[PDB]
């Protein structure tokens, strides 16, 4: 299929050259898959989700997205106009407060929650988790993500916006999950994106149009924004039977656009997420 005038990131995913504006994808659109967005929540009433989004867990006085960041990332996973996997099911887990902050004890608790909760849900195509969050190095936080991955969930986590090596941030430094760097519409590494050998893949991360709270939209930047591109894609392909939860990250890196980004330091992969859908 084709989405004319789509956000530059959606077009990037579907293309082998930057600067295009149509996002080509298989009409299956993540149907039968599920993606957990572990963040500040999701505004599930937003028409862009079409009734496919729902909250399933909060750790605060309200399960409402009082910030928009969780709603933004979910829009990149599966909203109709801004999402990669437009027919996927979205489940919100609010581990971050409305200022975007959250304790590690809560995020850990949130990841353990998803590993058990996928057992109440119908996801015959499989399960993905998008974690646009992180902090300084924590072994318990890294182990939390690896458990979620081992439990049968495709975990994609953001590399960090510190313009440094992601080895000193978590869950970014956990080797078994998928650690996403950010790029811009000119195929440069985003000026903020962390780098390093722990990185597995790059996704669109600078000036990303998506949903926002209040029935609205806006453009923001961060590796928080690239993570849901990779999360949607995994779910897309899993529905297509091309890959499974345990192997999606390797598949995406194996089938990415190689050597195409500028300002990738030595030791960091040069791989841009790509759906290789030949229409």
């Amino acid at each position: 299929a084709a989405q004319t005038n789509a956000p530059w990131g959606l077009a990037r995913i579907s293309s082998t050259s930057p600067g295009t504006s149509t996002y080509y994808y298989d009409e299956s659109a993540g149907q039968g898959s599920c993606v957990y967005v572990i963040d500040t929540g999701i505004e599930a009433s937003h028409p862009e989700f079409e009734g496919r989004a729902q909250m399933v867990k909060t750790y605060y006085y309200s399960s409402r997205d009082g910030n928009g960041h969780g709603t933004h990332c979910a829009g990149t996973v599966g909203s109709r106009t801004y999402g990669v996997a437009k027919k996927t099911q979205l489940f919100g887990v609010k581990v971050l407060d409305d200022n975007g902050s959250g304790q590690y004890s809560t995020i850990i608790a949130g990841m353990d929650f998803v590993a058990s909760d996928k057992n109440n849900r119908n996801c015959p195509k499989g399960v993905v988790a998008s974690l646009s969050l992180g902090g300084g190095y924590s072994s318990s936080v890294n182990s939390a993500a690896a458990r979620l991955q081992s439990s049968g969930v495709m975990v994609a986590v953001a590399a960090g916006n510190n313009n440094a090596d992601a080895r000193n941030y978590s869950p970014a430094s956990e080797p078994s999950v998928c650690t996403v760097g950010a790029s811009d519409r000119y195929d440069r590494r985003s000026s903020f994106s962390n780098y390093g050998s722990v990185l597995d893949i790059f996704g669109p991360g600078t000036d990303i149009l998506s949903t926002w709270i209040g029935g609205s939209t806006r453009s923001i930047s961060g590796t928080s924004m690239a993570t849901p591109h990779v999360a949607g894609l995994a779910a897309y392909l899993m529905t297509l039977g091309k890959t499974t939860a345990a192997s999606a990250c390797r598949y995406i890196a194996d089938t990415a656009n190689k050597g195409d980004l500028s300002n990738i330091p030595f030791g960091t992969v040069n791989l841009l997420a790509y759906n290789n859908y030949q229409a």
